[PDB]
């Protein structure tokens, strides 16, 4: 068998599958995946095409975070090529991918100076090493924009050539492209990836299928590892992959206007952030919360709902608040434990895995995608990627009192996002207050591992059965690879 | 006989009337989407006690109302028990609760919700009704922000609610059980010749006949009864009362085992939980009188909803998963009382603009029309809101103006806002002017009531100048 | 003549100065205190004549606290002959000392359910016991109160013959009445008690000079303890004082108009509480913010203004908004380590304590001055002042998991009573992330003693070494008594 | 009599007083005013050396603006050799006249766009045509300030050579340097200037008593039009001034600390704005509010101490909160009618003016106390203070249009410096509905005079007979000139 299975009809599965079937014509490629893509992060994707926007102080004080970073500048660098390499195999009828060339990033006080400054600080810097076009321009000179002026930007940065995609009209042209290369779709979701003598045999589908194959690529976002996970010795030599659930909005503007450019702020308060994306038909993106959930959910909280709304109204355009709600949208981000993708081969012949990719897997699809195409036919792909191997001990790439510093910094920034009204002694009340009880669940999860602030707090919050089932699963790994 | 609307009235008449003349074929007009319908976005609240207001309580034509509301809730008990005797357990209940708590808070204006408590508590002991005021730490299940908290709670016995989306289901099972016809088209026009109706027109551009036709069609009633001769200066205007709600899974599966409200609030929206089956509860409701039919809820609404429900009656709301929100249109009466029963043309009735409380008022209200339509009188005190007649001027222009700027003022305080003190009284010395100069430019006679008039302020001229043409060919045809 | 010296210029000092006086013709008494009164509690003070406003359900859970209670309720009757008595050796022109014969106490909703809502109940229940004239009455029947609706009471309570009184026309009638019945004011201050064979000596005063007597009072509000401890063993004998720091002001009102009541709030977090008393000639009074501090404190700070100012202008009336500020006035109310007042003889023959009032000395002077001058005469005085001796093991009235609870609930309220706008998630993370600082610090500081929660706050935010002495100071104090 | 009489002791008065003793030691001069300084707006002062701190769009968008600007940078340059002038009378005891040498002048959201964003480039603008030393800097780099991070700037301009003077210690060397060089202090205040035949003859005093004079120089502050007014025909030829009542206050710092510039924002609604001037020994000052009243007033309302105290807790640094408040200060900035100074001689031979100066009558005393001595010795004084001489038609520096654009900007603005949190379509509604009423006001007022916003505002508030009373004064004006 030389057929290939891409597990997930995401970015990163449509992708990669649409890159094996261009490249080997004379091999099978069947996707799996329904249309409902129930969990789904794409969807509920506006999508930004972020490297620079994602920038954070943080994340660049690390190595690991410089090389994601790295790779997030490269897949930049493919994205005109690939999205002229999409709209070929359509015609104008079919809509626009990208929506947008350029990005906006305001600076306003409605968030902790701890983030914001420094994070806006860091995409000055990174722009300026990377050599970026980019210019801090005069926020009277932003388009569009409208906000609260005790909510308003008093800084803004126009960011050339980076831009966004309509993320549903960008899955259409993935599907179409995949058809017209040979690929062929088939509406099931795998069940079980099928392996012995170290060598993949195929995939159980949920119909009671059996589908044979030398190659499957695991594309399954937030299911990824729990599918992998059942293959022996794996539970513990994959890192596991959480829910970063995500809600996001249509909205239909009360003129039929939208912004020239994505509007967003850097990220904020454990990895959510506020932007607008440019659609096509009078309608807006707004995005986009974040909350690491143990358990997957498919619903937006109200509190989700009501932040959301209160940021895009207040701080991007007032002009929201008359305008119509069209779609609520939830999604996955496919959060990692240790904090980094999940990408390329494993111990198992012909089993590869695409995943953990949280805020920026749709941006890094045609570098991804490219990857694991190449070393399916035994190149080495794309350099800086090795680090992020499927299969491997859980990366530590902070120490754990940075992490510790962070997350009682993230705690802090959910009053300032608010924003709150407190009396001026109260937040170093909480400071000092928060920072104990972190400083005890940390030493309590693992002697050597600590998970990031996105969840850490999501650890801290959970149910004391969770927990422990955190500490024997932190213990079986140290166990797997010490 | 042709029923003209699938929403609670026009299934309540149809129902009535298929029971109660088993010789005629009724056929019920309207389709499974109910576009702009209001009945799917109700809790929907019994509200009879708790729809009263010291404002309402203070005119005659709102006294009226209220007495037929008092009616109506003693027909629920049966009415219900006929409407699950067609259907099996697995149907559901259309009963969600038995008893109402209302809130008293500081989230609003004291000019609204101190006044509106009062005249609730006094409506109650002057009709005799079981309540009692009780401690707010006794009040079940509420968890609220202590700076949004109830400082007063008043619970009120045999006030409750029915699920609407059940009611209605339950409706269309019963109306098929008496041998009613669900047709799943639209009436486009409605046909009469020599004052007679002859039948309905529909959207499939089909023509079925008929000796009697029932406009029941929500917020779209005066714009179809409008077309015949004479009828568009005689009918008075019904506009879209347009609300939001929210269909909620809680947090742990627990909801109250009331309904619990506030007093009705500025422009006619209001603050209430209903219960539900299955882990949900109801959340609701804003209220936007727009002079043009809208069907998406705005961010506004969502928001002032989601906030209001989180901070005055359960915190553990806001971690609780959003399955819906709905969106339907009060129908909105310019004079602000209800359009129920015969017209000019033979054959030809309305049941109509009953805004907040049309589901509540609905038994009563079929029985009243089926009545007139057998040749009987109905109930007393329902000649007043005849659907042909000369708009209502239930109250003082003076009286309007004062509710108007309160009401106003009510949005600031409901929010809640924060403001330098010496804000309020420079907005309310500012707001007095443009609304009187409204009023007086409007009409010499005619004063919409303040959820219109606001509407009216913030409209576009050629909307206001096409009301002062309504107004005066209305003196015109009436004086 | 037997000398007798009064250290204290306060409303116990001067009430007991002209009960001696007025008693015992035989005696010479002096009153020591200068003008300025420095640190002084009385002119502070509104006053109101407090005896039911000042019930919380905290307090009446005691029995030390009932005790405390049933006195209050005992020195309202002396105070209308009291005052008569006062007026007696004045003219008009000296002005009224009564401003007001009854309260109104007002429940709104900023603030602390657990103690506005409790504090309220407790109140209407202590008024019933006592068959007290009082009715819950409508809002709207408040006279003369214009409150910001979003802060406006939704419930009102009347209380008949629980009054108020000028403090400065107080005092003022006071010093006469003493002069009038042969009193001497010596406008100095002592800085030693000189004792020995364990007899009182005189007081060395503060220009230098001895002053001999029979018979020292010391009543010199939170400096009282600091005085007689330096006597030997004193040190650990007569609890501690420290200075509740208090802000007032003097607002001449928009249209020179006052209530005609006293209008209040129950005791609010750390025993602040708002109120306004009635003055004459277009003035009124608004209070009371308290802080413990573990050294006097003469000026108001910022913080202490704006919370007294926000709450007056936003919960009695807008229209103070506009008066003119006339006076901030701060006081030290002298505040007992274990919570209740030293009154009464010591194991020094001749030296008597009338101080450790805190929040209420100035109602209960005409009680607390007949007391003390019936034991000086060798009566028994008032019957259960005997607890409240000066000389004592420290009391502890409550459990150390009360005041665990009533500190975190106290906290909670400074939040509630702001009031502040927060997420909805972070009371409740707050709540949980208080109780184990503030129950570590109540391990750490004894295996006995537990402060009261206005004491308890104050230690947990003072320098490690106030703390250190702190814990000396309770470990000196169980070897003397144990 | 060639004697000299200046009536006010203020920093005009004694700045006057000074150069006119140190240039004619042949006359007399006398300088009238009490220690107690009634209303006195210097005393209130903190005081910047504001030339380009004071800059703001609507100022330097009219031709009397921007004369006012030049006037204030040629000032600037006298201040070194004036303050060693003044500190040469004195010994090191007596401290230092300077407190700082330079601004940092900080832009934050909690104001209006129109106003701060506009005033903030204003000021960018200026400083760059005058070629004056200035950096846009850091926030971060912003030394001592510890702002709320949701109040905190984002942008921060340090202004080079412009610096603060303490106000008490300027006028305590004043006085000395005045008898330094022969000046009497008489202190007592003038209640009627006598003239006749068109020439000044002297100055009734308060305690009954005549001073003759050949010169009469009139520096009263607020109360300097009222004075002059009584003689003939002079109520309708100087234009009036009103009291611009001003709120500041000294606070002794947590720590002592204080920082080493002026911290100031751009001039905000109705000529408020928000400020902390250097202070010697453990003292900062803060200030400043701004109120036109129709009537002198002399005491804070509670609203200003809150605004005032509010604004440097958040903005500036929360460790004012905990801070000591020393003094409450209050004075009258003297606010002329037309937006303009009254500086130089009258048609009454001997009588000058020195008054009306607002907001930098103490920035520009050196430059104006030089010109008036200038016209008194037959010269010119200064080339561009010709146009503010007292004696004059009311100017007419804006149009009708521009004020009821700026008196809405700056009634929206005090929404947005409290800050409000309103529902987003309010403000929308308030500016629309604020409109007409001003609009209205100011066609009611005069055919031909518009008073600039800061009165307008006053006049808009005011009793419907003071209304009336200016309708009258604006048509005996215009009757008068036209
Ligand atoms: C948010 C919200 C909350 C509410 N809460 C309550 C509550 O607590 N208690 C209460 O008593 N009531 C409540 N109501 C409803 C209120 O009682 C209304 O007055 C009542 O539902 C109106 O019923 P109706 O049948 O007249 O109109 P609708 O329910 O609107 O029904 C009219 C129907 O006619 C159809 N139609 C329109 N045009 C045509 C046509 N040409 N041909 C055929 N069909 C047509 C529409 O699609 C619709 O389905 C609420 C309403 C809303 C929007
Ligand atoms: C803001 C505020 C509000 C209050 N409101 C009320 C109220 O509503 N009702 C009420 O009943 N009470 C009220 N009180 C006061 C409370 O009752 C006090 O407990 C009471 O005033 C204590 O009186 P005192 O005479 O013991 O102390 P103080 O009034 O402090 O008098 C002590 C005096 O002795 C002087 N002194 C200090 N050291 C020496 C020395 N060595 N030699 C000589 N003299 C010395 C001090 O300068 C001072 O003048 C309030 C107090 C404050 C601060």
């Amino acid at each position: 068998q030389t057929d290939v299975i891409v597990v997930g009809n995401g970015v990163l599965g449509l992708s990669v599958g649409v890159e094996i079937a261009r490249t080997r014509p004379d091999v099978r490629v069947t996707l799996l995946g329904k249309p409902a893509r129930q969990y789904g992060a794409t969807p509920a994707a506006g999508a930004m095409l972020g490297a620079f926007g994602e920038v954070t102080a943080h994340a660049l004080a690390s190595e690991h975070g410089r090389k994601k970073h790295a790779l997030a500048v490269q897949a930049q660098r493919l994205w005109p090529e690939w999205i002229e390499s999409l709209e070929a195999t359509g015609t104008a009828a079919d809509g626009r991918i990208k929506t947008a060339d350029d990005t906006v990033v305001l600076l306003n006080t409605v968030g902790h100076s701890a983030l914001d400054d420094a994070n806006f600080a860091a995409v000055l810097t990174a722009l300026k090493e990377a050599n970026a076009p980019h210019e801090e321009i005069a926020v009277e000179s932003v388009d569009w924009i409208d906000p609260d002026p005790n909510s308003r930007p008093l800084r803004a940065l126009h960011i050339e050539g980076e831009g966004s995609v309509d993320s549903g009209i960008l899955l259409a042209a993935l599907e179409r492209s995949f058809l017209q290369a040979g690929g062929r779709l088939h509406p099931v979701d795998a069940t079980e990836i099928r392996a012995s003598h170290g060598r993949v045999e195929g995939v159980v589908t949920d119909d009671g299928d059996f589908l044979p194959a030398g190659h499957v690529v695991v594309a399954a976002g937030a299911r990824s590892q729990r599918l992998v996970a059942a293959l022996p010795g794996l539970a513990h030599r994959i890192p596991r992959i959480y829910d970063g659930v995500g809600v996001s909005a249509l909205v239909d503007t009360w003129d039929g206007s939208g912004p020239a450019t994505v509007l967003r702020t850097s990220n904020r308060a454990f990895a959510c952030g506020l932007h607008l994306v440019p659609r096509a038909g009078g309608s807006v993106y707004i995005g986009a919360t974040n909350a690491v959930c143990l358990e997957p959910r498919g619903a937006a909280s109200i509190e989700e709902t009501v932040f959301l709304f209160n940021c895009a109204t207040h701080q991007l355009h007032r002009g929201l608040n008359g305008s119509e709600l069209r779609k609520v949208q939830v999604g996955s981000r496919p959060a990692p434990i240790d904090g980094f993708p999940l990408i390329g081969g494993t111990s198992v012949e012909g089993l590869w895995m695409l995943s953990g990719t949280y805020r920026d897997g749709l941006h890094m699809s045609p570098l991804l995608a490219r990857h694991v195409v190449s070393l399916m036919d035994g190149g080495t792909g794309v350099d800086g990627l090795r680090e992020f191997r499927p299969e491997r001990d859980l990366i530590s790439a902070w120490s754990r009192e940075e992490i510790l510093d962070d997350v009682v910094r993230h705690t802090m920034a959910t009053g300032y996002q608010f924003p709150w009204r407190l009396p001026l002694e109260w937040p170093h009340m909480m400071e000092t207050f928060l920072q104990g009880p972190f400083a005890e669940l940390a030493d309590r999860l693992s002697d050597t591992y600590t998970p990031p602030a996105d969840l850490m707090t999501a650890i801290m919050f959970s149910e004391r059965e969770q927990q422990d089932e955190l500490i024997a699963y932190y213990a079986d790994v140290h166990r797997e690879w010490h």
